[PDB]
């Protein structure tokens, strides 16, 4: 044993930090180039803005790539991994769209290029820039997304927005809550699986085999949960009030449906 | 005295690293929103691509903001320094345009958001991300630009592309050559001032008072020259061959006109 800070955890506890990920399905049609649903962005932004005020300096917003990200990956040449570099430009545009919208309603939203801040080493993302922590400490809202990241051999890899919360794990103090908003109510097994134990999540993986994206979400959120995070897969809706995401899980409204991924506590 | 590596320097010596800055005047009309001269970008890119091959892993390309940067600064609200955040999005677009063009002709060009990598402390830019060095070591071409940078108080400042070479100073080993391509042949005093000693450049500053942008260039290049760099202000032209920028200054073609800023050596 090495010593570390004992962190109180449980469904009774308020999160110290929110990582909110908004799936591309919710504001973009992959098979419509450059599509962004401005109404969806507008409405989500209003709900994200209220979270950001409470979680000032204690939140990130992570955007899915939508048409932009999936186009960049579709149009690259796999014989030259460097052609993936266009993905960094694609996912910058989506971050811009969120940040512009949020600033328009008074949120101090700043887009940050994950590729300028993070690289891969033995497959694990490494935060390599101090700027993310600074931005948070200034009380601003980082707008993040997936990206094309370099590995230690100079090879670019597509790193999904779904995995971005992994990057926060060494940086966040206290209780991290990760919320992945998608176009389904959770992991469907048909019923939702309401609880997954990240120590042994084999039944959640077995459910995706039943129903064939979601694998990547599960992988990322298990990884996060094994490092103490309280993670959720749940349905996004542009107009839905998200104030409950500030609250202890045991206090959530009864109508809310999700898959909750944790280790004991 | 503290010891340090003795670096051979002089007009007889080949540069170890090239920082090439392309002024917005050369490819963009400030007062035409979103203007980018695609032909100018195309032609410059072909000439930059030859430098990047020789200087593989030993060069950065820095873009002026043009219409994009100056629009963002024009349209921000000075009563809320955070509205400058749109400048980061503006100068990302210009980096994208260069990097797309360069990749199209086989250069491993990758845009990097300076704001994600650098902050200001007591007015001095601080490189805060290890990713720039990595990208270079991978043999890629960073595409840089000016940006909105945070200070230590959380205030955003417009940091010109002209100042970006300053950020390289602690990072570059060996002889850095900085080349600022603009729409004039150098500092006009009318004749060009061919040599400026960065230790006491008072006559170059006196010339700008004669002729009223250029002040910022001089400040940045003096700063760089005082830390060993060999710096140039010279006229850019999309079709002009730049191969001479790989060569010792004493070997440059006789037709080339510039203002050279150095300390002794
Ligand atoms: N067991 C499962 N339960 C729920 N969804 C599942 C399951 N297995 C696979 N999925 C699929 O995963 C999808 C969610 O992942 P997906 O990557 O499509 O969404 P997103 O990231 O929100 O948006 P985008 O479509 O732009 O990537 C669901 O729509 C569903 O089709
Ligand atoms: N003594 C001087 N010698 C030469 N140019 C000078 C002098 N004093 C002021 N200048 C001005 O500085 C200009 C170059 O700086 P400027 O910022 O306009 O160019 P740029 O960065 O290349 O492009 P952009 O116009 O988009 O910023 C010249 O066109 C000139 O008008
Ligand atoms: C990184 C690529 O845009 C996709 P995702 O982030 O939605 O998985
Ligand atoms: C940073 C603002 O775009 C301008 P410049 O980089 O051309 O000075």
């Amino acid at each position: 044993h090495h010593s570390s800070g004992l962190v109180p955890r449980g469904s009774h506890m308020t999160p110290d930090f929110l990582a909110i990920k908004v799936g591309g399905s919710l504001f973009s049609r992959k098979d419509e180039p450059g599509s962004l649903d401005d109404d969806a962005v507008t409405r989500f932004a209003r709900n994200f803005a209220r979270l950001a005020e409470t979680y000032r300096g204690r939140m990130v917003l992570i955007s899915g790539g939508g048409a932009f990200g999936h186009g960049a990956i579709r149009d690259h040449d796999s014989t030259h991994a460097f052609s993936l570099a266009g993905l960094t430009e694609a996912t910058f545009e989506v971050k811009k769209r969120w940040a512009e919208k949020l600033r328009g309603i008074g949120v101090d939203a700043f887009p940050l290029q994950l590729a300028a801040m993070c690289t891969l080493r033995n497959g694990i993302p490494q935060l390599r820039s101090e700027v993310l922590r600074d931005v948070l400490d200034h009380g601003a809202l980082p707008v993040l997304a997936g990206d094309a990241l370099f590995d230690e051999h100079g090879k670019l890899w597509a790193f999904s927005s779904d995995r971005v919360p992994e990057v926060l794990l060494p940086m966040v103090e206290g209780r991290l809550r990760v919320v992945t908003l998608t176009d389904v109510d959770g992991i469907v097994t048909d019923t939702i699986l309401p609880e997954v134990d990240a120590r042994s999540p084999e039944q959640a993986y077995a459910a995706l085999w039943g129903s064939s994206a979601m694998h990547t979400k599960l992988d990322a959120l298990v990884t996060c949960a094994r490092r103490g995070a309280e993670c959720f897969i749940m349905r996004g809706d542009p107009g839905s009030d998200l104030e409950f995401l500030t609250a202890p899980f045991s206090s959530w409204p009864a109508h809310v449906r999700s898959t909750r991924i944790t280790t004991t506590a």
